[PDB]
């Protein structure tokens, strides 16, 4: 006789670590240099597979068959560093906040991440708006 188990709340516990390490900057391998306007620039570390699995324009990014040493650094545009740092929050915890008056930048930048689920989420509350 075989033998199967499961371990529901798995994927769960293991992005709690996933967070931990990124915001002790442990196993990062992706530095997102973000410039906007005349807003100061930030940056935030991060992993690759983990923004990959959340996210189909970092996934073709980082997916070039033919991987760097380590720590790449990527220049992004057009982006608020705000909201990119609420949707890496969100490819790491599976939640995202903002300001009743944010939630449009938030959309545009879930927009150009392909990261459906936020845009269909700021969609629906736009709409509730009216």
């Amino acid at each position: 006789r075989t033998f199967s188990y499961t371990l529901e709340d798995h994927t769960k516990q293991a992005f709690g670590i996933m967070n931990e390490l990124r915001l002790s900057q442990q196993l990062c391998d992706v530095t997102l240099q973000v410039k906007y306007q005349d807003a100061p620039a930030a940056q935030f570390m991060a992993h690759k597979v983990v923004l990959a699995s959340s996210s189909p324009v970092f996934k073709a990014m980082f997916t070039n068959g033919l991987r760097e040493q380590g720590m790449e650094v990527v220049s992004i545009e057009g982006i608020h560093p705000k909201v990119m740092e609420r949707l890496i929050e969100f490819a790491y915890t599976a939640s995202i906040s903002m300001g009743e008056k944010c939630v449009l930048h938030v959309m545009n930048g879930a927009v150009m991440y392909q990261i459906d689920s936020v845009v269909r989420a700021c969609a629906d509350f736009l709409v509730q708006q009216l």
